[PDB]
């Protein structure tokens, strides 16, 4: 089994396009939450979302034209464009652009999404009913398939290794990264472009998530205060959009070319709640077993954990997760920092785990735990440092990142500073 | 690394609900293809599909009421129902129904789908526009998420191990089984319920695949002749629906409890074409590398392959895969039988690999290669035995199953008779 390190980062987020710019804004306490203006929301229970700032590419804005010609953008749903953007950044960061046969066939891609092209499916549904089948675009199917994010990235960068994709709701980005690391550890690839992408800010998606009572509805006129993980007055998640990507690389491969190393992927755990289609198990036992499995894989004990990037969606379940984490870490609780960056950028669904893996990696690099914004009145008493309001500078060598999705699908990743 | 065996099978197919009943009809030369009658098709380029025979559960019919209450069936898209039915069958066959804590936490589920709930998403889109957002069902989101097939199966059978899902178009079923076998090998689970499910026979799906010129269009008045892999007169694939499930089990676990053992999962390979969103590479080089990787993992040479269950969708690509197989197997070509069972049940998209893994397993059990129906005039001359028209009894100890999907995503599985 080979060791796997992170050698590139990419991020298209509700704060910025770009890793350093998102991170700077995150740490400064900026929020991506705002009123949705791009489509009708006056009749929706939830009128807010965390949206990518679109522009010419300067000042941290996202210019999709820098990654895909506008004619090509019109053929796909936004989740594909976000993945290409973040993948471009990550490969640039890694200094990895496979040109010879060996480098191409040993580099793959594994990018997941939770819901994929729901928006474009609804639009094509209208074309079908209104205008008829001969008006359906030849690009309808490929531009809406979840695995075509991997597809577009592979084609653009000549990545001929394993081409794969996962779909596990809120856990997607975390499974994608764990699975890509295993592909490298087991010898199927030497480099993987891995992560998650989502474009869930659409009328049908906001309506659908409101219907199952998942979304914040009481702060439509104060959107930056809406996402408030662990707070007494939390009322549901705030949807976000974008993509997180990491370049993963076998350790010897990285050292032999002198690639800068951000951190090492050392653990990965998975479990199932087997409880309910949308509700978390009341006891948190599934989350607990997931974390335990990841730590066992990593060969570490709770005394070695510094930072936890929570699932922490700003729902009633935040406290169940907190309870499960407390049981896992025991007496180490008082020296661990745990925060939810969903307080800042909302819930990116299938991309959440990938964005949060990037943030967990930067927390190690910079020895700083991101804040939980809006934590005015914690719902529970805990010894864990929930990093309320402002980031905390502290030693961080080991980060744990949790994702617990619809259907009872749980995944955790353990990252550690690379020393030797 | 632990060894992994197949200890249960389940199948809901266009020939029958049931493994043995599907297999019997398959070997008898029956076709699932018929003119679509459940919705409007007369304005579509393709008017045919391979559909599950629905009924009371007798005579090989599918009775969803045996697997899910009618009130629950109407809360999900059909792909979830088909997965529950095939998983029910596979667990009954394996005699595995976890009741104690250990058995529950050590059994997981990994069921994939290529397109999931496209049909119900279109319907909710109509509800949204016509009736308004307050009339969107609370079940709209969970009933349409691809990972909720794993979710429902986990909930029904108390499966608390890894709960996971993959989405790789035509490759989905093969990746799902390969990845579930790795979860066992690596120690994340001792038992996995694994496979693929698809419900792509709808107006939106038929219109979408016709728009990208993927479907057969010239044989709407002779549906059973339309799917004709490798034949000179092929003109695109025939859509099918259903689910295939295998119970995978660590070898010593299977042996200790007296489990039946159908075969062993010995190899798994992946690659990416990096060529085009839907078109196959002219060279077949990605398909070649995928098979070579699978055989390397399995530790076998091509002379040891007996049967190949082809991707073989009845498209222009058929001859490219055939060329890639010839280059992989060299002088063994004259010994090997390769057939496409898509000739009989059409293309189950994300369930195709799972159904075809079940067929590859039974080809080993019964020492018989399924036919390629409709192979009147092969499009190329090859030493490979394409098993035209009628199945062929022969020694089958090793089966290779290929899946080469949209986006250039490739996966292969190698199965071998279990000796010791």
């Amino acid at each position: 089994m080979r060791r796997v390190v992170i050698t590139g980062l990419g991020l298209v987020s509700p704060l910025a396009s770009g890793v350093e710019e998102t991170w700077k804004r995150l740490l400064a306490g900026e929020s991506g939450a705002r009123r949705v203006t791009e489509f009708e929301v006056d009749d929706l229970a939830c009128q807010i979302a965390c949206r990518i700032p679109v522009g010419d590419g300067t000042n941290g804005t996202f210019n999709p034209d820098l990654h895909m010609d506008p004619k090509e953008q019109r053929k796909v749903d936004p989740f594909i464009v976000y993945a290409v953007g973040a993948a471009d950044q990550a490969l640039d960061d890694a200094g990895w652009h496979p040109e010879n046969d060996e480098d191409q066939v040993r580099t793959g891609v594994l990018i997941g999404s939770g819901i994929g092209g729901i928006e474009g499916i609804v639009e094509a549904g209208y074309t079908l009913r209104d205008k008829g089948p001969r008006r359906i675009s030849p690009f309808f199917i490929p531009g809406r398939l979840i695995n075509l994010a991997s597809g577009h990235v592979s084609i653009k960068h000549k990545l001929r290794g394993p081409n794969h994709s996962v779909v596990t709701a809120c856990a997607t980005g975390t499974h994608a990264i764990g699975d890509a690391a295993r592909l490298i550890a087991f010898g199927d690839a030497d480099v993987m472009v891995a992560g998650g992408t989502e474009s869930p800010v659409s009328r049908i998606s906001l309506a659908g998530f409101a219907a199952c009572k998942a979304l914040s509805t009481e702060r439509n006129d104060d959107p930056t205060a809406a996402s408030r993980p662990y707070d007494e007055d939390r009322d549901g998640f705030v949807m976000g959009e974008g993509a997180g990507i990491v370049v993963l690389e076998e350790l010897e491969h990285a050292l032999a070319r002198g690639a800068k190393i951000y951190a090492e992927v050392i653990g990965y755990g998975m479990s199932g709640d087997a409880f309910h289609i949308t509700a978390p198990t009341e006891s948190g036992e599934g989350a607990q077993r997931c974390m335990v499995a990841a730590l066992k894989r990593a060969g570490i004990v709770p005394d070695e954990i510094d930072y936890i990037n929570a699932h922490g969606t700003s729902t009633m379940a935040d406290t169940i997760e907190l309870g499960a984490v407390e049981r896992v870490v025991g007496e180490a609780a008082a020296k661990i920092s745990m925060s939810s960056t969903k307080s800042s950028i909302g819930h990116l669904l299938g991309a959440a785990g990938a964005a949060e893996a990037v943030f967990s990696t930067l927390a190690i690099r910079d020895n700083i735990a991101p804040a939980t914004l809006n934590l005015d009145n914690p719902a529970a008493q805990t010894r864990i440092d929930l990093v309320p309001h402002k980031p905390r500078e502290r030693k961080i060598d080991v980060a744990l990142s949790n994702s617990f999705g619809f259907g009872g699908t749980n995944a955790s990743l353990v990252l550690r500073r690379y020393t030797a």
